[PDB]
């Protein structure tokens, strides 16, 4: 009855005003894949996707264009087109750039048929629409500019920041802490990354330093798919190790919270498999009694944390901010999900054409 | 000193003279990406990466010649260059097609290497060439396909053919090993693939009707990810669990390994890394103490299996036979190695072009 | 093609500068065996090892000179020989005196392989040479001896230098300690090692008070074959328990890891079984997320770290410098790969006959 | 008061009637090492090792030349003595040949201590000599060698046997097993070995039909240091994995016995530490349950094993009868102490010239 008639997708390369420092390099660009689902009800679901390199960019557009031919004639039934491409996919590995492709279909789809029923993302998965609390996220940005950065966003309402840290030296992580609590006082939330830079040692070392000044959380120590060296890190610190940016599906999820790897959990919409994967991912954070946060996404994500039950903090991280229209507010610290049908992304056309690739 | 110069990438779609069908699908044509790294030496190394589907095809070109850029005037050195792209898609994700690609590289950059030295890259790797054991792959074929195929092997010389199964009722799973046992005799070996397509209880079932038919190993029974279901199948039989072709990275290897999910590992060179990732498999598994085969890439895998320690079966499947020259030969159900520069790999330029996307 | 044609040992007994004291004992004159592998191709590869005691000296290289008859006429090839002696000594059993003997001939046959190909081995390993940090290792010294050396390493310009202890009373580590770190200021690195004399409960009450004073690594605490009681000792420490210098092959790393003994690691190459044996412990490592040291062999092993993905600290303590060149150099701290083919050792063939037993 | 004054060392190569065939090699002669130890009170205490292969055997007696230096003048107190051979061997590695030698050393102190004493080892040791229950302990004969000597050991009132397996073939395992029963009868104890010669998938496998044959125990189906391998084996059987006569210490033995490897133990006296370390190994197994046999050293592990409280059978295995008295006898399939102080062993001078090394 409604079904998908086509697939639109356009490759951009957006100026972000403050690049993106890590330990580990950084992003200065958001190279995004817009995503548009036509379908016979006359409605366009949207979404978009973050491709964290221009080295990727291409590819995963062609990818999303290769894979139209397989959803197109479709019903617009997200959890039972996951399935299907779960299944198709069997054999390549439902991971990486292809799983990140298939959530963009998910968010498309679920915004289209928020879209088809003149609902809230939010109502439709069945909880009221409430603000959620956000945190602004700046990156490895030196004593300076990471302290000027914070107390702007102080002035902006926000009760806490997240800085990059991971620096050649204990001693500098510290000095850029110390200098943000020295402007913002000790009510504020200071969040620190480190962006998988450390080894296991070294992370026990610096996070027991850091501990001691009072940040919130410590933020993915060591690499990724480390899930032990995680725990080891965890198990020394009374502050909680947070991580989940990374996981690819909620079967990675599942295997990092079975063994305790971290006490804080932030998915990313795109990575955990859309809103399909955020509902299970979210079930799985309820039970292992793991407060659950995200990652970049804001505009859907506002969304998926008000039907969290464990929904903890928001990240404001504006990648898309120039093609779309800011239907997503901040007042005093929270995001507020706009009134509209679906998800609330509404193109801005004539800047999409500026950034084109 | 010895210098990267350039990446050449051809995408070409190869018929297969049988069609590999499984329980999940059928792979109908070969979706290969040739690659050609050249280097300030004046050779030039060779390899190919299998993308599964032409779905994935294009989009593993396009990032690969968007890569090439990072790769360019860095020196020859395979194991440093794998470190730096580690480093380099930390935030993307080091796995799925961005892994795939990587490993194309290495392969490439060490069939270089052992050309630069004018040595087979067994003897690069330290270890003398020997003939490796080899069984015939062949797929969901129905008895009779199956039977006629499995009689065509053993006439070949091998003494060992891999079936796939995974039909509606195990009545169908349980005919085709029958007849085929019927026609070769009690002594052959045969395997059987389920390609994920069963859950746990299924699995544990129809592979203990199948173990009392004598089979040499039941491959991935479930899902491929599920590393604790494989354990729960595998405590229940005295067969051994076979598994690994779909693991990326020798990390997911030491997961599995780890909670001990299966009694035979099988790497696919490609996921696993490449050679770098397949030096590394190899030493986990030989302290795990697992009988290690291939997956695929059977000219390189020849050269990889003789210096492997717990060296187990190589798998015949030829799907790059149209495109390169059979410097491999099958003696006596045996992969011999050729005596030849690095892997042995040589373009046959003319058909190249008649199968190029 | 390349053959092994002879095998020719010297055993010297050579003075040490500074004697090597430790809580068990002093090492006052090295007792080496020089090792002179002859090839078909011409070449002559290089290794020594390290008796330890002058009571084994004379028993290893008859050991060796015994042995010479089963690898005479065998192929270069380090992989394949190793495999074969490990399958000759099944049942004497593949450790100690044996497993020693067999990884001078493996460290020998890759110097060998690399003169053949004329190349450095970390290049014939896949690397690049790159600067490996290094500390300066001293002895059980009293305060003024061990503050005194401590201060001409950081003069030639080492950023750490390991002391030994475990003295009657732990005043008397700290004393050493305190020193030390008096005259190098808090920036320098300060490594003990207890070198197997304490007890578990002795051990946990001196390390915490040497955690208290900011050592880098406290090593080998206890018994070395006492993986348990390494991690009941770490399991209270946020300092790291560092050990590895006596597993006798990658199996014994293998066991001590599973169990989370320690969170450093250093194999000695000619106990983990040479070049073959630190690839394979290598591998173990970086899934276990351990950085890795080295201990003793500092001219091969400025070749094996570079290789090694984990790559932690390059012990420099230089057992056999009065009998072979000084190509390894140590600048700013750190060790330099010379530009020559193997390893790199060059007999100084006059003195070693002034040391000759 | 009573000194050890001296050490004296002889090496012969004695010719063995039947050569023991293993599944990995061939034992056709015995390279042993006579001891004897002199003391201020005028006895001499006795001992031999052996040394496996001709290889090691110039080697060990040179070892145990360099260290008669460190006990002479010692008191007779093997228990003292070997907690000084501990410490003094600390770096260098105490196992292999170096805990070998220790090893024979301990059993000619406590050989020597008994004739102070005139009193029979295992009267010294605090219990009564008994019959021990003994197996004749044969090769990988074939099927006809093997049944032969298997009659002619019923015939000399044995009770079991031991055959060597693996076979190329489980077929050739089952055949000679087979072979036996047949000439023996079901009464007829049939213990098999595979030492160490198959994979752990291999060893599931074939000791599932073994077992179906009713054997009494399979020993050490994989690679004798896979304590966990052997685990994961002996799960899956209902008939005892035997290990431990590699185990070198108690301290290996406690890391085996820990995970569960083996339902029986059979230590080697010399590798296990001598009388010294036997004590010890026999309070383990007592604790954990376990019946423990002997490997090799028939005349003093009578002794031995009449002081084991879980006791169970002794290996006849003549290794020694060329060069010592025949004190030892068996009657109706047990060995009788004989009743001679310390261990009976008495030398035949004019033989032992005749296999001078
Ligand atoms: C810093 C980061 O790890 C985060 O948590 O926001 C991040 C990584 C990559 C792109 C954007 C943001
Ligand atoms: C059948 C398979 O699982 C195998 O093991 O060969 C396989 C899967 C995908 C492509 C080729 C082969
Ligand atoms: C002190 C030591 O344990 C080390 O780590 O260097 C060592 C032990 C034995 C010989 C040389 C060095
Ligand atoms: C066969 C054996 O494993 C045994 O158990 O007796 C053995 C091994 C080595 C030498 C003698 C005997
Ligand atoms: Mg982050
Ligand atoms: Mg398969
Ligand atoms: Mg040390
Ligand atoms: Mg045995």
């Amino acid at each position: 009855e409604v079904l998908i008639t086509g697939l639109r997708t356009r490759a951009v390369n957006v100026p972000l005003a403050y690049p993106v420092h890590t330990a580990v390099g950084t992003v200065g660009t958001a190279p995004l894949v817009l995503i548009d689902l036509a379908t016979s009800a006359g409605v366009v679901g949207h979404s978009y996707l973050f491709a964290y390199t221009p080295v990727a960019l291409k590819s995963l557009k062609q990818l999303l264009d290769d894979m139209a031919a397989m959803i197109v004639n479709e019903p617009l039934a997200p959890v039972s087109l996951e399935a299907m491409l779960a299944k198709r996919f069997c054999l390549a590995g439902y991971t990486g750039l292809i799983r990140m492709a298939a959530a963009g279909i998910d968010m498309a789809a679920w915004d289209a048929l928020g879209k088809v029923h003149e609902t809230p993302l939010v109502k439709l998965l069945g909880a009221n629409a409430r603000p959620v609390q956000a945190y602004d996220s700046h990156s490895l940005d030196g004593v300076k500019l990471a302290t000027e950065r914070a107390v702007t966003a102080a002035e902006l309402g926000f009760r806490a920041v997240k800085t990059k840290i991971g620096y050649p030296a204990l001693d500098q992580d510290l000095a850029v802490v110390r200098s943000i609590r020295q402007a913002v006082g000790d009510d504020f939330g200071i969040m620190v990354d480190y962006n998988q830079s450390l080894d296991v040692p070294a992370a026990i070392k610096r996070s027991q330093a850091l501990q001691q000044e009072g940040v919130t959380w410590i933020e993915e120590p060591t690499l990724q798919h480390d899930y032990e060296g995680h725990q080891r890190i965890q198990s020394k610190l009374n502050v909680p190790v947070q991580m989940g940016e990374n996981w690819l599906g909620p079967e990675e999820m599942f295997k990092a919270l079975s063994i305790g790897a971290c006490r804080l959990a932030m998915p990313d919409a795109m990575k955990i498999g859309g809103v399909t994967g955020w509902i299970r991912a979210s079930a799985l954070a309820q039970q292992f009694g793991i407060p659950m946060s995200s990652h970049l996404f804001q505009e859907i994500s506002a969304h998926l944390l008000a039907a969290t039950p464990t929904a903890h903090w928001l990240e404001r991280l504006d990648l898309a901010g120039s093609v779309i229209e800011p239907t997503l507010t901040f007042e005093g610290g929270n995001a507020v999900i706009p009134d509209l049908p679906g998800v609330g992304i509404i193109w801005r056309e004539k800047e999409i054409g500026k950034y084109l690739v």
